[PDB]
């Protein structure tokens, strides 16, 4: 395989002000913050993620693996990893996705989200994955919750705490999101780019139903059996057969039968030129979608390139 020559940047703690808390609980704490690189006269909105103070070998092992992945990817639809800070408690520094994650965004905005946005997201999510696929990299945790919103017109794939790289990954134990996983994954712990496709379909279904919970009510235990019966998730109200048909394709038992991300890009992108043919939403046409006196030298991460 090719040599992975990505650079890992180590940041001085003194190079960045924290400003507000964003997450807290599930593993670490996430902060809104600003990063003023060395003597650069730029300021970069970032998300700082250090881990729940007290440190365990078990924890750092994962944040660094994550950092390994995030640093080795460079696409407009995959999260930008900026660098790490090696203080007692290891901090991950990434691009601030101001509007939070997509799952929350859809719930909190259903009455103003139009087919144009929905299909654009679908397209942009597909491109992220196609790209990961070129880098021969398997996400293993694609879901509405793991796509972040930099602006409503620009989403990016995130969360590489499970990402892997061989024809199919053969996992061990650990806590897994059942309701998003292909069947080969549930029964054999096999993960290919095609099991990622399956989780794509579920993600799309999450978006089309404005953030429902797949198989809400059904417990994880039954799922393998349900999907074995031939059952899939229902057709979202707003969804033309065309769109839903693409979703169903994602959820086929013969994994080679499912579409390739590069095909998903094509199909959604066609649809995205005539959004209202493919998504029926009441109100569509009549719908549309920072805060410091000190914001003079602010530059989004996406314009802050380094060689
Ligand atoms: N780079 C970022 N920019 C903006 N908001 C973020 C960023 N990273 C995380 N958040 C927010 O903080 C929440 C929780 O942090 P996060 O670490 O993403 O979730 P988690 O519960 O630890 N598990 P996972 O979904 O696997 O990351 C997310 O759902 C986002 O709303």
């Amino acid at each position: 395989e090719a040599p992975n020559q990505a650079l890992l940047r180590i940041l001085k703690e003194t190079e960045f002000k924290k400003i507000k808390v964003l997450g807290s609980g599930a593993f670490g704490t996430v902060y809104k913050g600003l990063w003023i690189p060395e003597g650069e006269k730029v300021k970069i909105p970032v998300a700082i993620k250090e881990l729940r103070e007290a440190t365990s070998p078990k924890a750092n092992k994962e944040i660094l693996d994550e950092a390994y992945v995030m640093a080795s990817v460079d696409n407009p639809h995959v999260c930008r990893l900026l660098g790490i800070c090696l203080t007692s408690t290891v901090q991950l520094i990434t691009q601030l996705m101001p509007f939070g994650c997509l799952l929350d965004y859809v719930r909190e905005h259903k009455d103003n989200i139009g087919s144009q946005y929905l299909l654009n997201w679908c397209v942009q999510i597909a491109k992220g994955m196609n790209y990961l696929e070129d880098r021969r990299l398997v996400h293993r945790d694609l879901a509405a919750r793991n796509v972040l919103v930099k602006t409503p017109q620009h989403v990016k794939i995130t969360d590489f705490g499970l990402a892997k790289l061989e024809k199919e990954y053969h996992a061990e134990g650990g806590k897994v999101p059942i309701k998003w996983m292909a069947l080969e994954s549930i029964l054999h712990r096999i993960y290919t780019h095609q099991s990622d496709v399956w989780s794509y379909g579920v993600t799309v279904w999450e978006l089309m139903t404005f953030g429902s919970k797949p198989y809400d009510g059904i417990p994880a235990s039954e799922i393998s059996s349900i999907l074995e019966k031939g059952e899939r998730l229902p057709q979202p109200p707003i969804c033309t057969i065309d769109v839903y048909m693409i979703m169903v394709k994602c959820w086929m038992i013969d994994a080679d039968s499912r579409p390739k991300f590069r095909e998903l890009i094509i199909e959604f992108s066609k649809m995205a030129r005539d959004p209202q043919r493919y998504l029926v939403i009441q109100g569509d046409e009549r719908m549309h979608l920072m805060d410091e006196e000190d914001m003079d030298d602010v530059v989004d991460a996406d314009e802050y390139l380094i060689p």
